[PDB]
């Protein structure tokens, strides 16, 4: 079955690929951000939003993957195999999780539509040659202008 | 951060613990049932209900796990380490996926409250000692077992 | 082309694939039943329903296959080839034809919405492991108590 | 069981017997035409018409027969019987499939009336003796 | 990117594949016809129709390719590669240009419906076996 | 024939010929942008606008040119001829294609009347000699202050 994790929200894996891989923060900062801002709501027994349920599923899966990594670290008897698998897991699933968490945390903080607008603007600016674009990179902010 | 995947639906992992680990069907049967009943909803561009969102997330994760399994299948030379990894992944994640799929599929077809009522009935019947259990264990169905329809 | 024969009727190959091979009667029983109940309607030049058209095509196809079986049985000098061909044809196409005939006859007798529900019930009951399965399957029948008394 | 596939559609085998067996095109051209013009409908979840229903069953049946042709090609070791079976299946059932496909494709494209009057007429042209038969055989066309 | 040039106009490559490659006229006859009938419109400052837009781009592209054919003819010294390049450019891209020009010129002259029914029908005449194919192949005409 | 591709849109080759070669992004950027913003509209079977039709023709033309580049790269035995042909094709047609794609994408994003004014402004500023030219060119941008705050 062909399922896209962003289609229910209107976003596409073709819109997220548009930004460069090095843009997204590390998992440690995104998990800390989530713990700081939304821990209580996530543990709430109500369906606050579809964003909360997606975050809940993604966090539990990452936990299970980390448990698997630790079990491979105790069980697996040779250094090359354990090293190879720890690298593979960390890099590929970390990048995927990083994109998904950044998208949902930004949608909750700034509004999904506003976040998508910011994404498009930033992608467009990274294509424009530097002599012919505004000098400061676009950033999301929540301070008032006054 | 401590999250329970059932708690937003008003069940608990402890309530499901009443079911024995070998109760749940195989992964292939659950995926076949989902393919038969719900493909068009799951693909559709609407958040029809929280159950569809949860199913969507679970399926993608299982898919990525299978991809990793196949990648380990190519990459590692030593058979024993890859065999250990594959057996671990299949057994441990398979059982968890099996439970979550059974729960969300049953809640969609029968109704979440109806599924909770079954769980309770199954638990009550399994506590009874074997010398006194009636042989008709509870099962979820929509029909009288002896349904007769007389057509004109 | 890829086609699902059931999709036009709102069922799927997946949903029917849970029925075991012991469930279907013999081809001789199904042809007897189809004739005894519907010969005149089938021979009518009217589009009575899509079920009638599907039954018509299938019957003629099986007739042609039986003609092929009689031809191979005459022409080939080697009994091993004859036996291999006849056994393959009878077992595989007879089982496929048996499933399709049972589906259309049941839809005509009971009605589709009813057949969908009964099929779903069977699929749910059969996936239950035998240690927990109640001993008697769901039955679909036109005689509820097999005692026939003067109608009203 | 007195089962004529054209009878529910208002023709008969006997009427269709006016066309010689050499007339009908190859199975490949018919399948190509069907794939080009009706692929979407023949795979959609509706009975658009009974012509749509009959075509689906026929296609699936040819599929099963071709699958059997593949099984025979592998599992019999005597080449002579294997060839005899393949040649018989292709020639005899392919002729019937070609007739049925041509009839339903033509009925969908031109309409029953257009096709059937055409049968009755091509027939009239073929009964004419060679010395008076015009070289332009009748042909179906939508151009006014 | 799933880009079929006929799809926005209600045909497909697959339908257009009924015509053999020998059928389409030479590029010179098509360009002569376009110059004789639409030179004024194809050079006026309006989008009279999307057929007018598609034709302009195609003509400019053929122009650039022919300019490249002139540059290759001068700047490569090995004659064998120079000839191979010229022959490849002319044969392969000229076939595609001929198909596209024929389609748009015909759609402008006779109208989409007239052209397309014609495709569906010429196709029907070609699938007929040689022993029964009438010698008069279908042809587009405006005469009543 | 002689044709101006811009004349149907109310611009001319002359007006655009003032833009320098350093102004246009790479072809890889423009194809990425065109896909990311308009793939579904382009694949729609509807005449959304003449801009869509022009973009469609150009994309297919560039695809065919790239096919030619791969063919020449295989078939020719002499690397000098290959390099001369590939470099010519890439530089001249890539620059032409880059200009046309930038024009149509900008017209779709900003709107034509706006693009005309901006082009005229650039042409006026660029013809000024550098000793008197103010140091920063006119900019056309969708983000005025590159600080993005919750919309109204």
């Amino acid at each position: 079955m062909d399922i896209d994790p962003y289609k229910e929200f209107g976003a596409t894996v073709e819109l997220l690929s548009f930004l460069p891989s090095d843009f997204f923060p590390s998992v440690r900062d995104l998990l800390d951000t989530a713990s700081a801002l939304y821990r209580e709501a996530l543990e709430s027994p109500e369906h606050c939003s579809p964003h909360h349920t997606a975050l809940r599923q993604a966090i539990l899966c990452w936990g299970e993957l980390m448990t698997l990594a630790t079990w491979v670290g105790v069980n697996l008897e040779d250094p090359a195999s354990r090293d190879l698998v720890v690298s593979y897991v960390n890099t590929n699933m970390g990048l995927k999780f990083r994109q998904l968490l950044w998208f949902h945390i930004s949608c909750l903080t700034f509004g999904r539509e506003t976040v998508i607008e910011y994404l498009v603007s930033f992608g467009v600016w990274i294509r424009t040659p530097p002599a012919y674009r505004p000098p400061n990179a676009p950033i999301l902010s929540t301070l008032p202008e006054t």
